[PDB]
This record gives C-alpha cells, structure tokens and sequence, in this order.
DNA sequence: GCGATCAGCCC
DNA sequence: CGGGCTGATCGCA
C-alpha cells in the first residue's frame, strides 16, 4: 500500500513544526561537496517532500534548519550536515540519529541504511537504498515519484523507530551513549570534515617524481638478478621466479599458492639478492601507489586540501575509521615514507600542526579494569611499561634487560591487549607455541590481576552474552559458546580486547567534546583536523601554541578519572612531520 | 566493468 | 594473538 504524503511546490508552517523526522537525501557516497536530491519532512501535521532547488533557497526552511529548538530525529545526520555546510547552510537541534542508536545497540548488525536499522525493530515498510538507486556502475536516482516516496518512507520510519530504540538504549543503559557522546561527537566530526587538511601538493608530486627513478633502478635490478622481467606486484609471477626458477625455500604458503610477504621474504633474503631489491621494491611501490598518487587523486583541486569521511558507525570495537582519503594510516615507522607526512600543513599562513597522543592509553585502560597491583603500580610510577614486563617475566633488573628482551616483552604486551594466544604470540615473535607459552605464563604470573580479568570476562561474556567498555559501549559475542575451538577462542579474544580497545575510544571521544567546549570558551582559533585512535591532530596560530600545550594534554588527561594517572605526549611544528 | 586474494600501511 | 582502508593482479563476466 502506497504510503500518503504531500509532494509540495512551496514551503509551508505545517512543515515546520518544533519536532520531525527529517531526511536530507545525499546519494554520492563521499558527500563532500555533493548534490542533495531531496528532502523529507514527517511531523505531526503529516508527510512531506520538498524539492532541494526549493527548500534550500527558503529563508524560513533554511532558518528552520538551524533552528536549535526545532528537534529533528534523522538517519546519518553528519553526512546530512557536512553537504549544508558545503552550501553554506548551518543544521541544528538534531536530537535523535538511528544511524548511531542502531551501532550503539548492536554494531555487528552493520546497519549502513534505514531499511536496515528499521528491520532490527520488525519494521519493513521502507526498501534498502540500495534496491532504490541501484549498485556501482548502475547506481543512479530515480524518477521524483520514486525518489519521493522513498524519502519519506525512510522519514516515517525515523518517526516510528525514535522511541522502541531509545527505549532499548535506556534498558541497556546507552542512552547517554548516544546523546552526551556520540550525537554532540558527529557535529565535531562534521566540523574536521569539512575543514579538512592541507596538502602540499607540489611537494607530493616531487617525491612521486623521485620514487619513479629509484624504482625504475630497482625494478632493472630486479630483472637482472631474476634474469628476466616479470611483473614484480604479481604475488603469482613473483612466486614463480623465486620458489621455481631461483628454487628458494618455501616456508609458507599461502591458500592459492606461495606466500611473498613481507616476514617470509626477510627470512629468505640470505639465499639471493634478489630478496632484499623485491623488499626495497615493495616499499617504494606501496608509497608511490597508496600515498603519492592515491593522495593526489583525492585532493581538490581549488583548495588543495583533502576531507576525509570518518565512519562513525562501523567498527566493532567503537573506534572510527578513516576513508576517501585514509587519514589514520599515513606512513611514520619508517623515515622513507615518514616524510610524507611534510605534505600535510597547515591550512593558513603562520599556524601550525599540533599533535598529542596518549602515552599507552590500551595497557593504562587494562590496568584499571583488572585492577591489577603490579600493573597498575607501574603506571603510578610512569615507569618504561615494556622493560618493567621485561624484568617482571625474565626475572632481571632494569639494568640487565637487553634491547632483544625488551622488544620480546614488548610483542608479550600487545599479546596481552589483543587476548593472549601461543600460536598468535610464536608467530609474531618467530618462536615456537611451547616458548611463547612459556612467556604468557610468566605473565600472568607477575600481573594476576590480569589473568583473573581475562578470565572473569570471558565468564562474563559467556553469562552475559556481550562485554561493555566504561561508558556501557556493548558487543555481543554469540560465538563465545561455540563447540569449535577456533571459533570460540578468536571470540574469547574479543571479550578479552574489546573493553580495552574499546574504552580507549571511549576516552578520546569524550576528550574530543570536552576540547571542543574549552577551545570555544577560551576564544581560541585552533581546530581538530584529525584523530587517530589514541592521537589528536589540530591546526592553529602560531601565537596559540603556548596555551595548547597545557589545554590540550589537560583536557585529554581529565577526560575520564582511571584508578591510574592518564598521560599524553605532545609535539608540534610547520607540518604533520614536524610534530615529533 | 565486479569481487576474491594478497599485500602493507596505521594504532 | 585485536581493530581498520586501499591498491595491485586476475579469474569471470
Ligand atoms: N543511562 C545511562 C547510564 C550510563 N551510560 C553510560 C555513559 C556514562 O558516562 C557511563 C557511566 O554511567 P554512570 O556514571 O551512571 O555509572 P553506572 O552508575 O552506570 O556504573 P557502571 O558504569 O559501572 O554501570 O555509562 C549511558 O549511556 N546511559
Ligand atoms: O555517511 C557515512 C555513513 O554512511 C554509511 C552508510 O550508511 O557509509 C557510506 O558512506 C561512506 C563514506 O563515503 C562509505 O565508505 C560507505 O561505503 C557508504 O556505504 C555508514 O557506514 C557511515 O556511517
Ligand atoms: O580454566 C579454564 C580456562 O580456559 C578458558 C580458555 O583459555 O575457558 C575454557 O573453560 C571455561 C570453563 O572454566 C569455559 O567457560 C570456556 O568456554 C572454555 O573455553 C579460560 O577462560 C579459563 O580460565
Ligand atoms: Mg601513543
């Protein structure tokens, strides 16, 4: 049955009511800058459908919109508000997203769309977006009579679902979840978006330049030690030159044929030299491909800045992803693609790039929760935390522990983070199960209060049927039951690591709304451009320097009050690679 | 074209 | 052993 509703020519008062479901329709998939084909209104005088050219052009829908006391309830408000301000047009007083209600209520449920949140609720009077304007090459919007009636179909399901989901939210005790944290975080997000983030792009293009030479050198070099040329990216040549033609062991392989990675090649290096060129090869090529033209290919043109999209509502632990360009994987191990990083500047004349990140925020986190002595002892002492559990599992003094033992200790600390496991633990430290089961036990046995947690929560998550992080983020983890080994123990590990994973994101959401408050009563012009799980990156005057590195670090550190000190490092300077 | 496979970058 | 995104190649269409 057709749903009702009024395909309006003109803006009327009925349609702005001080409550409605409101959908800003944006089909292109990266929003930035892009069209808004339509606008539905469903309040308590009815259905609506406005044309864009129409509403937006409105002075009383325009006002309407950022009318702070006229609530709206939407789906993906961010993604609504970025392509406003792209048309200089300002959205408040969303009061409720069903994007984000749904992810806090059940992530794994991967609701990208109304349909999908609505399904979670028994209702189904509203198709898939993706049945309405189709996939890839054939995505397109369809006729206005099509369009419309699926706008505000989705809007009347933003009106119905508002109460069942926070009526769950509030049962599960997530409700201030989503109004105090990830509501008033998306607005920030939508901020950084469209700020966006300088780059330098002569300086790009000239590192692109110099790549294409040294892999042209290496690329020859490679024929000529191979003896012939071949396609060097093909994972399937490349496995035919070295384990068949230069016969080199095979030590793994792969479930199609041989493995080349990067750990195998390292270990066959000392047979040819060819090895060590396909390395140098594949770190040029991954620089020049993924961030020079990758990069280039994303910036705009007129401003020469990037906006990224941060993914709000994906993960599973309840971080945020980066994507359109990937922010939050830019190269810093090593110096070679470090220097990337000198492309990213500040977006005005006489500011700089500033930098804080928190000092183990994961083991910090972890240390709290088990209220583990030792542990939590360490932190008290802003001691080294790797060469104390070098000392602790290797029974030495901080004097007798060696560069090896430490980074050993160190790979047993991320372990630990990620939900112990010997064979996960030998394969990233190239030892055997039994040693690396060896190094578990020790400890465990110098931080029980650790190895009571894991074993608590797995508990928990089996009684429970999902672990929480500090502010009550849930995950359910049906697979903790299973009577196969490998899939209970990789859900076990998530018990054991998403409350630590997750309260870190918790942490720095929270010190992100708090920054943003103190930044805006102190006047100040600095802004947040990025944030990169456990680091905030903000551009501001020169002359503002000063003052962020006590605000900053403060606000970070107090965002949240741990049974151990929280600490944050800081750093800034002319570009993104500067800020060490 | 589309998508599984393999690779490698980040925290 | 935890959580992500993107680019290359290549079978399949
Ligand atoms: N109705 C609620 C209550 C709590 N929370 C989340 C966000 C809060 O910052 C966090 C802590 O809540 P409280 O300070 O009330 O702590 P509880 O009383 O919930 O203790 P516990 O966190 O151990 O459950 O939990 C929420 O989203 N909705
Ligand atoms: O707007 C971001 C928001 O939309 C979803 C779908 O509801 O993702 C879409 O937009 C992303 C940014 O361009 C794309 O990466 C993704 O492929 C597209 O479906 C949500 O997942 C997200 O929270
Ligand atoms: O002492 C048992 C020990 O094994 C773990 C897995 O390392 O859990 C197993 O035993 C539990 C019963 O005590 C089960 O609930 C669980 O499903 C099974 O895998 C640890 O959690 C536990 O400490
Ligand atoms: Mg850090």
């Amino acid at each position: 049955k057709k749903m009702a509703f009024t395909l309006a020519d003109r803006v009327t008062e009925e349609m702005l009511a001080d409550k409605a479901a409101l959908v800003v329709e944006v089909v292109e998939e990266n929003y930035h800058d892009a069209p808004i084909v339509g606008i539905a209104v469903v309040n308590e005088h009815g259905r609506f459908f406005l044309r864009p050219e129409t509403a937006l052009a409105d002075p009383q829908f325009v006002a309407w919109l950022g009318d702070e006391t006229k609530k709206k309830s939407m789906f993906d408000s961010k993604r609504a508000a970025v392509a406003l301000k792209w048309k200089g047009i300002e959205l408040c007083g969303v009061s409720f997203d069903l994007l984000l209600a749904a992810y806090l209520l059940d992530p794994a449920q991967g609701v990208d769309d109304v349909a999908a949140a609505a399904k979670m609720k028994q209702y189904e009077a509203v198709r898939p977006d993706e049945a309405v304007y189709g996939k890839g090459a054939k995505r397109a919007v369809p006729d206005e009579p099509v369009l419309a009636e699926h706008l505000v179909r989705k809007a009347a399901a933003i009106w119905e679902l508002e109460r069942p989901f926070l009526d769950e939210l509030r049962r599960n005790e997530q409700d201030r979840l989503l109004v105090e944290l990830e509501q008033p975080l998306s607005s920030i997000l939508a901020e950084m978006e469209f700020a966006g983030v300088k780059v330098d792009t002569k300086r790009l293009e000239q590192m692109g330049k110099e790549l294409a030479e040294q892999l042209g050198t290496v690329e020859q070099r490679i024929y000529e030690l191979a003896g012939q040329e071949f396609n060097i990216n093909s994972p399937k040549q490349l496995g035919v030159i070295l384990f068949e033609k230069l016969q080199l062991p095979v030590l793994k392989k792969t479930k199609t044929g041989y493995s080349t990675s990067a750990d195998v090649l390292e270990k066959l290096a000392p047979y040819h030299e060819i090895v060590e060129n396909i390395l140098h090869y594949r770190q040029l090529g991954k620089l020049q491909s993924t961030y020079i033209e990758g990069l280039l290919k994303v910036v705009r043109p007129d401003t020469k800045k990037v906006h990224t999209i941060f993914n709000q509502a994906l993960t599973q632990t309840g971080r945020l992803s980066s994507t359109e360009p990937n922010l939050q994987n830019i190269p810093i191990r090593l110096e070679e693609g470090r220097k990337i990083r000198q492309a990213f500047v500040p977006s005005e004349s006489d500011w700089l790039i500033f930098a804080a990140d928190y000092s183990q925020i994961e083991l910090r986190v972890l240390a709290h929760i088990a209220e583990d002595d030792n542990l939590m002892e360490a932190f008290r002492r802003d001691l080294d935390i790797h060469t104390k559990t070098a000392m602790d599992i290797f029974q030495v003094s901080e004097d007798e522990v060696t560069p090896n033992m430490r980074r050993q200790a160190k790979a047993v600390n991320f372990g630990i983070v990620y939900g112990i496991s010997d064979y996960g633990l030998a394969q990233n430290l190239n030892i055997s199960r039994k040693e690396a089961a060896e190094f578990i036990e020790r400890y465990f046995e110098s931080f029980p209060g650790v190895k009571r947690y894991m074993e608590n929560i797995v508990q928990e998550a089996k009684q429970k049927g999902y672990v929480t992080t500090l502010l009550h983020r849930r995950r359910y983890l049906p697979d903790i039951t299973s009577r196969n080994f490998n899939v209970r123990s990789f859900a076990e590990r998530m018990a054991m690591n998403t409350p630590i994973q997750g309260s870190a994101a918790d942490i720095i959401k929270k010190a992100m709304i708090d920054l943003n408050a103190r930044l805006k009563e102190e006047r100040l012009q600095a802004h947040l451009l990025l944030q990169v799980h456990d680091e905030l990156i903000l551009e501001a005057p020169k002359e503002e320097m000063e003052r962020l590195c006590r605000l900053v670090p403060e606000v970070m550190e107090q965002a949240v009050t741990l049974r151990v000190p929280l600490k944050v490092d800081y750093h800034y300077g002319s570009t993104w690679y500067d800020a060490k």
